[PDB]
């Protein structure tokens, strides 16, 4: 899974802001800190997300 | 998984348009740019979809 | 997983019509084209489904 | 998975009636005809359930 | 997975009452009979649950 | 999974407070007592969460 790990990598690398739409309706406005197999960390209060409640992600 | 990967592969090769219905209820209109084990990328603003929120896909 | 692969097999083999109830409320009225590990293809516009948004399926 | 498979096995062996509550909210009243790694089959019209939409099962 | 199997074990061992909140809104009031890889059995009519519709569990 | 396990590990080591947002919409306010491959345990009444209903976690 390169093209997906790599986006996050290049977006933790440049601090770049992001909306993560959780399957809840949770539009999470943050800057990505880190990721790992099961989760992502978002920086607003911090809010670690489970990559599994993830519908879709976009660069703002 | 050839029958599905060949559909995404022949649709990123055509830039053919597509709706992807998410499990939130999201209809994601756009053209497919890449796929991987976990994501699809549509282009209309770019939006990478976790393939795991996907209900269904239709060519338009 | 014989008794499930086999139903689809015998229903792609006879073109036989089918309602697939997605966990969304999406009653998909089609005729099944193919399947494979992760998805099903339904023929109405085509609509590939992720076997994972699948609640239940019935022969009409 | 013996405790669960023995319950479905002793219920298809009795044709005992059953409700299966789906994660859509569906109550599926019927008698169990087969099971497999992914499906259960109820008989009331037949409806094969993806075992993955199952909330819970009760003998009636 | 010790600390979770062990709770159920020690709660099937003492018959102890339990509310299991399914991801449906299904607060299941029971006493736990057994468990196994994929499901739990609850004793009210019995109601086998799929450990997968499970949000959270509490001793009453 | 070090980035996530080290966050739960450094939060059970501090008894630091926490909200865990479930995929039901539940906000679970409390302090973390243990974790395992499938569960987290919060303490406010105790409530073990199946980690699989987790949308996201925030330190407060």
């Amino acid at each position: 899974s390169l093209p997906s790990i790599r986006q996050l990598q290049n977006l933790i690398k440049q601090a770049a802001p992001v909306e993560i739409k959780l399957v809840t309706g949770d539009a999470i406005t943050g800057r990505v800190l880190w990721q790992d197999p099961t989760c992502v960390c978002i920086a607003d209060r911090q809010t670690t997300i489970w990559k599994q409640a993830i519908a879709y992600l976009q660069p703002k």
